[PDB]
């Protein structure tokens, strides 16, 4: 069977840290090949994507990216919540 298990939280940028202007978490060095990713804010984790307001994208394929620019407000107002990410990882075992 497959023996599935979810990573600690990931959370290694942050908006207004380095120099990409946004939030990116990936999961490379942590599994090869994801079957389930979770992104959540830090201060509200318990709400899902489909519960918050803010425009990011979240998969098996990339990881987590929110970029700055693409959240509500005017002028230079409005930016990204800060993100973590847990990968559910599957192990080709017979747990
Ligand atoms: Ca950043
Ligand atoms: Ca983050
Ligand atoms: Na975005």
């Amino acid at each position: 069977a497959l023996c599935c298990l979810w990573s600690d939280w990931i959370n290694e940028d942050h908006p207004s840290s380095g120099s990409d202007d946004g939030d990116r978490e990936t999961f490379d060095g942590v599994c090869g090949a994801p079957e389930d990713i979770e992104c959540r804010s830090v201060k509200d984790p318990h709400l899902s994507l489909e519960q918050l307001s803010q425009k990011v994208q979240c998969d098996v394929s990339v990881g987590f990216i929110c970029k700055n620019e693409d959240q509500f407000g005017n002028g230079p107002f409005g930016l990204c919540y800060d993100y973590k990410i847990r990968v559910n990882c599957c192990w080709p075992m017979d747990c």
